[PDB]
């Protein structure tokens, strides 16, 4: 496993080779089948969300939608895996082509719009090895599972209940993503009363799930957000008791100065113009929140420094995914030493101890 060879060699030959969604799916197999090129230190351990983690880097949602390659993940390095997001019926997505490369902004325009095997499907392949899971888990490699909803149905509370009763057995933490910009009006979900009456029916549905099936329960939220959607946001999660945030999905902006001839594409931007609009929701949820609501820190995340902002702006953890896309399976090895020799560098004697550290200062 060497950096410079995938970074400039084997990633930019793929690129060339295939378009950016069959370029997704041949890495989702190789991966299944756990064809890939660190040794954790205890400065990575984080305790956060009932379960302990190995280390706070984990893979985001979108790459393994399906939950087909969660253990070729593990092994590429990642302290955890969120799979998702799974719809309750199957449904195929958006029309082809639907994910754009922006090389020039070490971006990625994405238009999915929950392509996804279904509940069903994504069940059973849970089930195959969900013992191997538990010892995983108990390990400190603990497993997430994404719920979004289907484009056709007429109620969008009862589509995330479904997913909390089939899927939450099999996870340590639902997501409850109310933040793809590639479901009309699904956003809207994000707002106070909308929020409230879907999180309480989340909520018991996940209650009344036996102690050793209940998972921790996560609201995604976008990076779009107004002033007022962020306080209300953080009302709604301290009302209800909601375990946590993830922050952020992609933008629907178009920062000034992208240079990727596909910026104009329609969808969700992900990568390196994400990074400190991300960041920046980070801080303003966990400030909010009186640093009292774990975070997961998610956007543009390609470095240690990368991700230690993150993790000092207030996350707990942190994922990447559109780095991967760029740098390859090394980015993993690279992100988690730079993260422990930059926490050295700092006078911090682990993770634990840099989380929220720019709000204490
Ligand atoms: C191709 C693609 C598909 C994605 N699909 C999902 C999804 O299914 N559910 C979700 O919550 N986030 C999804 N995401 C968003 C990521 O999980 C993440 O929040 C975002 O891409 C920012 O992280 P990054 O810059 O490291 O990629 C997707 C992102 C991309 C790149
Ligand atoms: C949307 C997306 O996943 C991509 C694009 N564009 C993409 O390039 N993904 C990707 C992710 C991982 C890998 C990879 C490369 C080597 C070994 C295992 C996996 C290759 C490509
Ligand atoms: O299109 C999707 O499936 C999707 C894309 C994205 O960026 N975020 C998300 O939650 N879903």
């Amino acid at each position: 496993g060497d950096e410079r060879f995938y970074a400039e060699h084997l990633m930019p030959t793929l690129q060339g080779l295939l378009d950016p969604e069959s370029a997704h799916r041949l890495a989702v197999r190789f991966t299944s089948l756990g064809l890939l090129p660190f040794q954790d230190s205890d400065m990575l351990e984080v305790r956060v969300l009932g379960h302990k983690f190995r280390n706070p880097v984990g893979i985001a949602a979108g790459f393994d939608k399906h939950g087909e390659a969660v253990d070729g993940l593990y092994k590429m390095g990642f302290g955890f895996v969120e799979i998702g997001s799974v719809t309750p019926k199957p449904q195929e997505g958006n029309p082809r082509p639907r994910v754009f490369r922006l090389p020039e902004d070490q971006a990625v325009i994405n238009r999915y719009g929950f392509n996804s095997h279904g509940l069903s499907v994504v069940e059973h392949r849970l089930r195959a090895r969900q013992q191997k899971q538990a010892k995983l888990t108990e390990d400190g490699l603990p497993l997430g599972v994404n719920l979004g909803k289907n484009k056709t149905s007429v109620d969008a509370a009862e589509d995330y209940a479904e997913g909390v009763r089939v899927l939450g057995p099999l996870a340590d933490y639902l997501v409850v993503n109310v933040s793809s910009p590639n479901t009309a009006g699904l956003r809207s979900l994000q707002g106070k009363a909308e929020l409230r009456r879907l999180l309480t029916k989340v909520l018991q549905e996940r209650d009344g799930l036996r102690r050793v099936h209940r998972p921790a329960v996560l609201v995604k939220i976008a990076p779009d957000l107004t002033s007022q959607d962020k306080e209300d946001i953080a009302s709604v999660v301290k009302e209800l008791g909601i375990d946590g945030l993830i922050v952020t999905n992609t933008t629907v902006s178009r920062p000034a100065g992208l240079q990727g001839a596909l910026r104009s594409e329609t969808g969700g931007l992900s990568g390196k113009p994400l990074r400190d609009l991300s960041t920046q929701t980070i801080r303003e949820m966990y400030a909010l929140t009186q640093g009292r609501v774990p975070i997961i820190g998610v956007g543009g995340v390609s470095s240690g420094q990368d991700a230690l902002e993150k993790i000092r702006a207030g996350a707990s953890l942190v994922q990447l995914y559109t780095a991967l896309t760029f740098w390859g399976p090394p980015v993993v090895g690279k992100v988690k030493r730079e993260l422990e020799a930059l926490l050295k560098e700092q006078g911090f004697g682990g993770v634990t101890d840099a989380i929220g550290a720019d709000h204490r200062r």
